[PDB]
C-alpha cells in the first residue's frame, strides 16, 4: 500500500457541461450525497471516482491513492516521515467528505497533491451505466493519471525512492519539446505503478493548464471503447487522437479533450504486470498503431 | 456443394498501382508463373486469391468457387441442369491456368461469371507477409464479396435455390435508392454462406462500375488491422469507411478504395455459423459502432 488510485478531485468552471460530459458521453452514474453545486461521478462500488467541484479554474485538486488498511498506511508515514516530507492528518470533516477512516495529506515536490487513504465506503446497489458498458477498476484501481512535474529526476525519487511506486515504463523526450537548447540532454517521461495495471501515474515534465495531461478510464470491450467514441463524435466532443493501441501498456484507446481541458483516454485491453518478472525498460514509440495525435 | 470462395479473377487498368497496394498496402505476397503482365497476390497455400490481369476496364471477371471433391462438383452440375442453366467445362488450357483439376463455367441471371472447381493444387513455401499479419481463410476460404446485381428475388433464387447457398441475413432498402415510387416496394441487399464464414458472398441491387461493392479480406488480430490502417494512410489510399464493427457478421473492419475503384473492408474477429442454429433474420443497421462511411 498505496494500492491503487482511488479517486481524483477537480475544480470546474462549468458543472453543466462536466454533467452532460461525464453522463452522456462517459456513460458514468451520478453519485448522491455531493454539496453545494458539485458533481460524483461513479463508475463501480466506490461512492466516487471523479468529484468534479465548482470553482473559478479548471485543475486538478487531490488525487486519492487507496492502502490495503491500516497497516499499509502507517508504512506511506514512515516513508514520508524519513525524508521528511510534512504531511497532515485529515479533520473529522475531511474522513466524512471522503467516506474514509483514516487519511493524509500532502504534495509531492512540484506540488501535485495526494491524499492516502484507507477503509474506504463502498455504495453496493448495482451500477448500471445506460450504454452497456462496465469499467475495469477492482484491484487496478480507477484508472491512470498522467500529470505535469518541474523535474523529472525529482519525480522519481519521490515516487520511486520515498513512496514506493514500481518504475515500470520510460520514455525520452527531445530537449526542444521541454524548452531546453538543442545541444542538451533529453527530459523524460516516467510511468509508475502499484498495482498489475500497467501504470496508475505517470509525470510529463511539460506544463499543463489543468496539472493533468491524460486521465484513462478502462472499460471491458473494444465494442465499448467504439461505442463511446459514436457518441463523442454526434457531441462534436473534441478529438486528441484516434483510436489506437499503446506499445508500453498496450491499451486499446482514443483520447478526447473533457470540458476541463484535458484528455481523457477511453480505452480497453490494458496490460497486467507481474513485478517479480517485469524488466523497467525504455520504449521508443507512444503507439503500436492509430494515436494520431495531430487530430485535435 | 460449394464450399468456399477460392479466388477472385479482376481486370485492371493499372497493374503498377495494384502491385505496390497488393505488396505494401493489404500485405499479400507475390505468386510465381502468372502469365504476360498479370499479377498474382497470395494470402495462404493457395497458388493465387486475386488474380490481376491487364485490360481496359476495372471489372470483376469471374469468381472461382471451391467443391470439396469430384462428387460435390457434380452435386452442382445436377443443380445446374435440373433448372437449365447453361455451363461449359474448362478446356486443357484453362484447367492448367487455374491449376485445378475440373472446373464449370457459367453465370448467374445478372451475368455475373463463377467458375465452379475442385483439386486444386497448393503451394507449400511458407507465406510470410513482410507486416507479420496472418490472413484467416481455411474453412472459410478466401473472404466476402459483395456484388451487384439487377433483381434481387432472381438472385436469391439462383444463389440459395439452385446453387444451395444458405441465407445468411437480409437488409432492406427504400425503393426509392433503387430508383422505384417511394411508395413501392423495398428492394433487398442478402448476404448468403457456404461455409461457417457468417458470409462468403452479398448482392446489392445497385450498379457498380467494377461489378463490386467491397472485397473483405481477414486477418487474424485487430493490431493487424490497425497495422494495416497506417499503411494504408500514409500511402494516401483513398478510406471508403472509418474502423467499426458490423452488426451482422461482427467485424471489427475499416474499408478502403483499391486500385480498381471498389473497397476492400480489411477486418477481423469474424462471426462463426452454424447453419444447424442458424436463424435468417432482417438487419436494420450496418454498423453497430464506426464505420462511417461518409469519408468516402
Ligand atoms: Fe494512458
Ligand atoms: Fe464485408
Amino acid at each position: 500500500s498505496i494500492r491503487s488510485l482511488g479517486y481524483l478531485r477537480i475544480e470546474a468552471t462549468d458543472m453543466a457541461a462536466w454533467r452532460e460530459y461525464g453522463l452522456k458521453v462517459l456513460g458514468m452514474v451520478e453519485g448522491k450525497g455531493a454539496p453545494e453545486g458539485a458533481l460524483y461521478l461513479r463508475m463501480d462500488d466506490f461512492p466516487a471516482r471523479l468529484v468534479v467541484v465548482p470553482g473559478e479554474h479548471d485543475r486538478l485538486l487531490e488525487a486519492g491513492w487507496e492502502c490495503a488498511n491500516a497497516e499499509g498506511l502507517q508504512e506511506i508515514r514512515n516513508r514520508l516521515d524519513l525524508e521528511g516530507t510534512p504531511y497532515k492528518e485529515a479533520t473529522a470533516a475531511e474522513l466524512a467528505d471522503r467516506r474514509v477512516d483514516e487519511m493524509i495529506r500532502f504534495a509531492d515536490p512540484s506540488g501535485n497533491c495526494l491524499e492516502v487513504f484507507h477503509g474506504t465506503a463502498l455504495e453496493h446497489r448495482r451500477v448500471v451505466s445506460p450504454y452497456g458498458h462496465r469499467f475495469v477498476t477492482g484491484e487496478q484501481g480507477m484508472g491512470h493519471v498522467v500529470l505535469s512535474t518541474r523535474d523529472d529526476a525529482e519525480a522519481l525519487h519521490f515516487y520511486r525512492d520515498v513512496l514506493g511506486f514500481r518504475l515500470r515504463d520510460s520514455m525520452r523526450l527531445p530537449p526542444q519539446m521541454v524548452g531546453r537548447p538543442a545541444d542538451g540532454p533529453p527530459a523524460w517521461l516516467r510511468f509508475f505503478g502499484c498495482n498489475p495495471r500497467h501504470h496508475s501515474l505517470a509525470f510529463l515534465p511539460m506544463p499543463t493548464s489543468s496539472g493533468i495531461v491524460h486521465l484513462m478510464v478502462e472499460v471491458e470491450q473494444a465494442d465499448d471503447v467504439g461505442l463511446c467514441l459514436d457518441r463523442a463524435l454526434r457531441r462534436k466532443v473534441p478529438m486528441s487522437a484516434t483510436l489506437g493501441r499503446h506499445v508500453n501498456d498496450l491499451m486499446l484507446s482514443f483520447y478526447m479533450k473533457t470540458p476541463g481541458g484535458f484528455d481523457i483516454e477511453f480505452g480497453c485491453e490494458g496490460r497486467q504486470v507481474d513485478d517479480r518478472d517485469w524488466i523497467a525498460r525504455e520504449s521508443t514509440a507512444v503507439s503500436l498503431w492509430g494515436h494520431d495525435f495531430t487530430v485535435g
